[PDB]
């Protein structure tokens, strides 16, 4: 039988006067107390109980004995609520960073189903790019990050599990005057909003731009909101590239197009990024699951 | 004596975080990289790179020297950029940062008219709240900000042009519960989605509820990303704060309402913040101009 | 619920901080110091350990634990060893820590006495001072401290018992150019070798000379070693306090001298501290006993 | 000539009104500071000085950049100055943890020496051994410690430089029963004072007595503090093993003897070990030097 039981039930027969009596008060069997108690006294080398007409009582040695007894149970109880506050905050707390494509499409219905699961976790959000996000991770400011990266091209202290394969799009202002070009050189005259990605301003669109023979891009401006960028490009020619879920789901939709070429762009693979000595809350879990299944 | 040249190549090493990544200064020649801080750690008599786990990380030093040597090189290039510019050779940079409702309204409008003027300047363009910004305001790396602001509560250091004065709202899912409520008292049991605020995550509500005598908002969730916000409501039954203008102008309009409160909610006055005693180039000041005008 | 059995395993694990090492644990059969290390982590429902760069390492919950862990295996010993004392058989631990007055006249008697008595009781013999020792006397890995303390600051959770009222002394090289010095305030220029107290290093010095009128003593170091001290004035023309059983008894006595003072100085209690509601085993007694006889 | 220079001089020249009367006043070469503006005019493509009848003044781009000057010879001035705190506070305190036989015979002239070379710095002392210190040493509240350790079992955060080769020797009561033996074996039957050591208490002795194949060493009780060891075996008839230079130096040498055996003892060579990520001050070096001069 588990000792702090038995102290427990030592602390009960002391008040209550029958070894019977306090068995059944706290669910135990009577055989196997008796038999712990009797162990316990083996080990002690005397004895905690004496018997009387009634019951019980402490002998000499009990009652030296329980005054130990009373301040390990405590500190038991003490040690498990230190604890249980201590975890109560960590499992009710998650700090995390999104991309703009998960942001405008898995999350939303991911936090809905997530909160009826989890209803008692406070959740904190913030838009959020690799390597930009690197240091919080390590520092522990942030716990996890769901944003584009390179796999042959990660932080070490950083684990890395996939989340989906997403897509990028030209986007234009929608009566572009390159509004009908299927490869990249025909838009080598037209100047960019750079837009952010892992490998720096812009690096999606003059990567591809290199690989396809072409010179650098010619810049129009360095647009690092992707709050701001749909509307920018709508009120100008500059050309953009995007996440298709920020094409998709923005505010200036009908003032723009998608320049869908026959030439390839990438298709950025989006990663759960977090440092892997850190333990991770169920709850945090929890929350990548449901951002997973509607990242499908 | 400090020698300005090397500082950009410290900086340039506290970015990549690497010895040898940092060749790219063209050095690709020699690791005479290295006599350039031996020289700097010199001057200031003090360790300023280390050995360590990755490759190169500064030390506290380092890390104090970082906001003098970054204010020392962009006020050396922005004083260089003006004299051309006082020339009319209108070339050079400006970075900036913009809340939702000058980003999503003024600002594009204010960027087409800036580049048709000035087709050579580099403007960079990144969100950005008050007191966030405040940093990046001091050590010369971004030229303004156009952010909401209290007036009686902006640092001493920080000049403050009123732009805009906007207009707070109270958003929801379309058929809400709620969706008809015209008194903020009738909004007391909901869960809400703290949206990003000068004095703090939910700021608004939580100082509105205060006044109209209420108990604290309850939380449902901190959402400090703009982009995210409109959709994690329009997919709940969350309550928000917004921009007028943002509720106004994103995705899922369709899905969203504004509450028809007869009890009044605060106007944030929008305001372009600058470290005061930097003198603005006249390409800023072009752009600022612009923003002004758009901003009606 | 928690099992007692694998407290000591966790106290283990921590201090030789690895995996493996801790199978000296005898389980020198089998890795199921796992097994009891998962119970423990779900009992409390928290990662306790962690795989870390030179082997395991504790979260801040196991760390949080460690105190509660401590004091529960410790007062489950002191139980045993109790009820076996409380038989006539006096085996057991005793750990108890001294300061340098103590430690040099009082204790070689009492040890050799108590030795005389209690033959097999294991005693356990370390420097300490107040506050320093109270953390271990509150985690029950210290019986007692004999140390110097301030009667109306003491920690309420703590019992105080006099034991000796000590004497101070200022001490200096043989010739020193105050060696004939009567007064604190001729002291004034003199470099100090600030000696530790409860009140802070160099606190007797420096609240002796506040209440004398003078302006701080001149620090000429910091020196916590009282083995050190002796030799440290002996070498140089730094001043200091210290016991004056110090001053009687060290290797550098034919090369010191105390300064004739007529200003008076305090006189240290020296205390017999414990943690008050931690019951004090019949040894452990039996040697505070001795310690209180020979301090006369 | 450095670009600092160069734009202190311009500063000079708006005050002073020459170009001449300038590098006179800053101690710098007429024919290379007119050099240096010309090559920044020639940078900027604009003139900073037009001449008049007395000497130069400023023209209307010279105003504009003079602004940005002032800031940026500021910013040198203020960078410089808060290094030179944080590195006057770094440089002007060691604090570091010594053996027994360094603080009594090393430490004291190394201190004296030391101060005369570093006149400025606080060095804080304290007590300590391996393994117990390499906390401390890791999380850096310890600048480095002078200990015995075993090389081939030392923590791979530390890097470890032998100070010198020490000598440990048996020592009794000046009358004890075994003062003549020769053997190991002959003491046997004494009981001991286990001594620090890093291998835990009493391990130079139980290792020793392991290998010249004995059993167990009888325990006595356990010593950690070597302040109260040599007064402890006095008063006693426990034998313990201690350094030498305790032996030669403590408070009851004419009460003691040692009994030197012809089986060996170990020779604990003794180390300075600091965390290897970690700068070392200049003074810290020092202070190593002058205690290494005194460890020959
Ligand atoms: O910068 C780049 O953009 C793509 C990337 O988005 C793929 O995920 C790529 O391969 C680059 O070199
Ligand atoms: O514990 C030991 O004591 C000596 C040591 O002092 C040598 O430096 C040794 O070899 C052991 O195994």
């Amino acid at each position: 039988m588990l000792k702090l039981q038995t102290l427990q039930a030592l602390i009960c027969i002391e008040e209550v006067g029958s070894l019977r009596a306090a068995a059944q008060l706290l669910h135990l069997s009577q055989p196997a107390l008796s038999a712990a108690i009797q162990q316990l006294e083996d080990e002690l080398k005397a004895p905690l109980l004496v018997r009387t007409k009634r019951g019980v009582s402490l002998t000499s040695f009990g009652q030296a004995f329980m005054k130990h007894a009373r301040l390990i149970v405590t500190e038991s109880r003490r040690a498990q609520e230190e604890i249980g506050q201590l975890r109560g905050r960590w499992e009710g707390h998650i700090t995390f960073a999104a991309s703009p494509a998960i942001a405008l499409a898995a999350l939303p219905l991911a936090l809905a189903s997530f909160a009826r699961e989890f209803p008692d976790v406070t959740v904190n959000v913030r838009d959020g790019m690799y390597p930009a996000v690197s240091p919080q991770l390590r520092d522990g400011t942030l716990d996890f990050a769901l944003t584009a990266a390179h796999k042959h091209d990660i932080d070490t202290d950083l684990e890395a599990q996939p989340l989906y394969v997403s897509d990028v799009v030209i986007v234009g202002q929608r009566q572009h005057p390159m509004a009908n070009a299927t490869r990249l050189a025909e838009l080598q005259e037209c100047r960019w909003a750079f837009s952010s990605a892992p490998r720096g301003p812009g690096a999606i669109i003059r990567n591809a731009f290199a690989r396809y023979g072409l010179p650098e891009p010619k810049l129009g401006l360095v647009c690092e909101s992707f709050l701001a960028l749909p509307g920018v490009v709508a009120h100008s020619d500059l050309l953009t590239t995007m996440p298709r879920t920020l094409y998709e789901r923005n505010a200036f939709k009908d003032q723009l197009c998608s320049i869908p070429l026959q030439d390839a762009l990438p298709n950025p693979t989006i990663y759960v990024l977090r440092r892997h000595d850190l333990p991770v809350t169920p709850a945090a879990a929890g929350l990548i699951r449901w951002i997973q299944h509607h990242a499908l």
